[PDB]
Order: structure tokens, then sequence, then C-alpha cells
């Protein structure tokens, strides 16, 4: 037996470094939006840059993961901006404790379609995004968020 | 600009353990088949179970990626049986110098649809897979592969 295609109502991304432990979960939630959840514990307190890239490529670690999931062909942004790109969900945020509580609801990322993030990477950055609002001049491709620390791809939940 | 669906054409996984390191690279190729080659290192020779399984969840180790990738509710079976699961996707061989070639194409997993495997597990066996053909009572659902010794998600490339 034979069936139509079932979309995903869940995802996962497995954060796993020397120092670094998380999972986020992707849940598909009503209103076209996806509820981010999860928790990564294994950096200073500080802001860092967390985003969706565009491949699932981890041969070259999580540089194979290539750039920022751009399907609209916008420039970087804050999950706010309506300038923003897909895979751009801004900061997160590590405790005195060294745990980041992941919990946001995002529109722009889905579960499926063009703006589909199963497969592509988590890509945790080691210092701050800048939302592309910086002078920087990698500020308005990829904020500024230097390099990336850890990344997994996004299965099926 | 918003987009229609596009399908991937290529996917990979990326196997790496302690010992074990591996790229399986999927590529969708003429008349609804899908090329599967890759390499991978890390193992004495002989025969390996090489399957995709339903999730692409690692947050539980390979544990999490579940059992094998079957909408079709058929039982495990040799990839040339047409009683197999999507994700049966037979043996691998490691050589006396301890790497494995793969290089096949299968008719059944795809890269869309409800074969699709993207964001599903690739995971590697300690023992061989049995093709369903023993008296094993395991071999008619799981062959008989043994532990899961690396796994990794199947990415968009
Ligand atoms: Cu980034
Ligand atoms: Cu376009
Ligand atoms: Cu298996
Ligand atoms: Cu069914
Ligand atoms: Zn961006
Ligand atoms: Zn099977």
């Amino acid at each position: 037996m034979h069936h139509g295609f079932t979309t995903p109502s869940r995802a996962i991304a497995v954060l796993s470094t020397e120092t670094i432990r998380g999972n986020i979960t992707f849940t598909q939630v009503q209103d076209g939006k996806v509820h981010v959840q999860g928790g990564i514990t294994g950096l200073p307190p500080g802001e860092y840059g967390f985003h969706v890239h565009e491949k699932g490529d981890l041969s070259g670690g999580c540089l194979s993961t290539g750039s920022h999931f751009n399907p609209e062909h916008k420039d970087h942004g804050h999950p706010n901006d309506v300038n923003r790109h897909v895979g751009d969900l801004g900061n997160v945020v590590f405790d005195e404790n060294h745990y980041s509580r992941i919990d946001l609801v995002d529109d722009q990322i889905s579960l499926s379609g063009p703006h589909g993030i199963i497969g592509r990477a988590v890509v945790l950055h080691e210092k701050a995004d800048d939302y592309g609002k910086s002078d920087h001049p990698d500020s308005r491709k990829t904020g500024n968020a230097g390099g990336r620390v850890a990344c997994g791809v996004i299965g099926i939940l």
C-alpha cells in the first residue's frame, strides 16, 4: 500500500560538541507558525547567533551547512523584520548557569514547502548576531556572529 | 518573493564515531531511482546492516532514530525483495583495509513524497542483516543486525 504525502508535524536538531549539549525541537502549531523549544548547556553567559543554514551537510563540519536558509532572496534581519531570511532566528541567551532556554514562535520557518527546514542545519554561533544593523560588511549577510561552535541537521521527530 | 515547492535532488548523511568516519550521498537519478554512494572507514572486514530508520532523532543517540523506515507497512526484506521496507538497503561490506565502498541504486527510497528520506536517519549496524530470512524472531522486523554503531541524519546537500 502506497500513500500520499504527509507533512511531518515535528522536527528536532541535536547539538553535541566536546563542551556543548542541546536539543531543539520544532513543532508545527496553528496559524502557519512553528514553536521552537529546547535547551542547550555549555556556553558562558551571553547572547549567541542562532540560525537555520541552507544545507544539512556536515561532511565539512559546520562549514558545509553553507549560508543562511534564504529562499525569499532577502537580506539578513532580525526575526521580527520583514526583511530577514527564513533561517534568521536571532540570538540565544546563556544564563549564569551556562544554560540556554529556547522558547519561541516563528512565522517564517516551516516544516514543509519552500520554507521547509527539514534536512537543513541548525547552527549555533560563538558570538552574537547583530541583526544586519551594523556596518561590519558581513552584517547584512550573516549578521556578524563569528564562528560556528555547533550544528546539527534538522530531523523528523 | 515566495516560491512553490522544489524537491531536493541530493542528500547526504555523515557517520562519525570515535572509530568511524563515512559520508553517504543520495542522489536523485532518472526513472524514480536513487543512487547511493559513499565510503566509510573504521570497521574490520565483513558485512554490516545498513538502513534508513524512521526518525532523524539523535537525542537518544541511534536509539532515538526508532525502527526501519516503513511507510508501505511491509516486512523486513532484502533490497531486491518486493516485501521489504523502504529503509531496507541490506549490507555494507568493509574490505581488509577497513573501508566500505558504497555504490548502489535503490528504486524504493526517494528524496521526496511518502518514501522521502530527507530528515530520516542512516543507521550502520554492528553485525550483518539477515534479510528477514532467519528464524531469529527479530529477523522479520529488523533483520538481525545487532547494535547500531553509527547513525547520522539525512540532510539536504
Ligand atoms: Cu549563521
Ligand atoms: Cu527565487
Ligand atoms: Cu536497522
Ligand atoms: Cu498506511
Ligand atoms: Zn541571515
Ligand atoms: Zn527493515
